[PDB]
């Protein structure tokens, strides 16, 4: 019972009900308390509470909210030098692909994350 806080421009990971993952600052919103559940070690599944959309990233890199599982919706964690976390696409390990947010709060696709940006990094906060 999870939110996973994005160092960026400080916003909470959000599955919109529709499929759009994004993020907001707001805490009361019902769509970011999410579940990490692991399946091996270091390889987790990202899922909403409300909604029991799953996180997955697509050939493009573009991150929606899948609403059943599946090898896209497998994501490896990282725990960092500081406290906080990465994620990469499973399917996508090769392409490097994080799962990142902008500064205003909107996606940004695998093909443009990459290391050392502050996109990529999360805060896991129990609820």
């Amino acid at each position: 019972p999870k939110l996973l806080y994005c160092s960026n421009g400080g916003h909470f990971l959000r599955i919109l009900p529709d499929g759009t993952v994004d993020g907001t600052r707001d805490r009361s919103d019902q769509h970011i308390q999410l579940q990490l559940s692991a399946e091996s070690v270091g390889e987790v599944y990202i899922k909403s509470t409300e909604t029991g959309q799953y996180l997955a990233m697509d050939t493009d890199g573009l991150l929606y909210g899948s609403q059943t599982p599946n090898e896209e919706c497998l994501f490896l964690e990282r725990l960092e030098e500081n406290h906080y976390n990465t994620y990469i696409s499973k399917k996508h390990a090769e392409k490097n692909w994080f799962v990142g947010l902008k500064k205003n709060g909107s996606c940004k696709r695998g093909p443009r994350t990459h290391y050392g940006q502050k996109a990529i990094l999360f805060l896991p906060l129990p609820v």
